[PDB]
């Protein structure tokens, strides 16, 4: 039984179905929380839905316990600011809400790809307190560049053709990096992720909206996946109408800034909450699930229901015993891949690839 429900017009589905057939330009993006931020579910979609040849957007540094398997990072003397963190509130956050801030002059980040191909156009988002040079870039072919803002305390962008691996050196203390856009000169097929452990569906409201819109336009996506809900059920501040109204605002922005894109909601797995010494179901999870179906119908999206597949195959307790799921809300790698393979299966009922 399919856990995938479609409210998308046959036109947008047919358009996406032939994009995948032509294997030329296919940009996929997954927004979400911990169920996506370690790339376990995304890696399966990236490996089997498309023939990935590019990277797309990536954080300036991965937060702890997060990764994008297309890239490898190391760094010295940088601080990671995270929009999900209350301690980091009030900062001017870009898309994704991750900032790599230099603690000292000469702070460094080394960046490489796990792909065998090394030459890319790399767009850098950066910010500085002074209009002098902010960062120096040195790539594998010993090309040396500089990132320099024209207005201070303002997110700025610059694209360079570079060969990975590269080294980024801070030329100012407190200079900030906000992310990379790593693409080919043409015919880009990629699946990138903008996921944050513990993020609620409305984390995007925390970011600088004009910077977000600029970065949405820097790279077009043909299929956009929003996988939220678990943390809405676990933390303060849930109200059904605010939940829907914010999500529909975000979907509308995404459709407007990504013309003809298909949107997929992913409703969370069974969400459980620590009550006393045990884990019990979260009261709002059922409400969140219903609202997500309502937003999918209202906004003409697909919706993949992780809870429905879990329930249709024995329930969370069966998934715990078989180490497809842990006892809290998190699944294991084996569980996320099974989820991703299930979605690929259900996807064949509406589109071919």
């Amino acid at each position: 039984s399919s856990a995938l429900t479609s409210y998308v017009s046959k036109k947008d589905l047919k358009n996406l179905e032939k994009k995948l057939e032509k294997n030329q330009n296919i940009g996929i993006r997954i927004y979400g929380d911990s169920h996506m931020a370690a790339d376990f579910f995304p890696r399966v979609i990236r490996g089997y839905l498309i023939r990935s040849n590019s990277i797309g957007f990536a954080y300036p540094l991965q937060p702890k316990y997060q990764q994008n398997l297309n890239l490898v990072y190391s760094y010295k003397n940088f601080e990671i600011l995270n929009s999900r963190n209350p301690a980091n509130a009030g900062h001017n956050f870009p898309l994704g809400g991750i900032i790599a801030k230099a603690k000292t002059k000469g702070a460094k980040i080394n960046l490489d790809t796990t792909l065998d191909k090394k030459n890319f156009k790399i767009g850098f988002l950066f910010k500085a307190k002074q209009n002098t040079n902010a960062f120096s870039i040195k790539d594998a072919k010993n090309q040396s560049y500089e990132l320099r803002t024209t207005q201070i305390n303002k997110w700025s962008y610059k694209e360079l053709e570079l060969d990975l691996p590269l080294q980024i050196s801070a030329l100012q203390k407190d200079a900030e990096l906000g992310g990379y856009f790593i693409t080919n000169k043409d015919n880009n097929v990629f699946l990138d992720t903008i996921a944050i452990n513990g993020a609620k569906s409305d984390l995007w409201l925390s970011w600088n909206q004009t910077v977000v819109k600029k970065e949405l336009g820097l790279l077009h996506n043909d299929l956009i996946i929003l996988a939220y809900g678990s943390n809405d059920a676990l933390f303060k501040g849930f109200e059904k109408q605010k939940f829907k109204n914010n999500l529909k605002k975000w979907i509308s922005i995404l459709k407007t800034y990504n013309k003809n894109a298909v949107i997929m909601l992913i409703s969370p797995p069974t969400v459980v909450q620590k009550q006393g010494k045990n884990y019990k179901l979260a009261p709002d999870f059922f409400t969140i699930r219903k609202a997500l179906y309502e937003v999918a119908k209202e906004e003409k999206t697909l919706i993949f229901d992780m809870h429905q597949f879990m329930q249709d195959s024995g329930g969370k307790n069966k998934w715990i015993e078989q180490k497809l799921s842990l006892n809290d809300v998190h699944l294991t790698i084996k569980g996320y891949e099974l989820m991703a393979k299930k979605l690929l299966e259900d996807l064949k009922n509406i589109i071919d690839y």
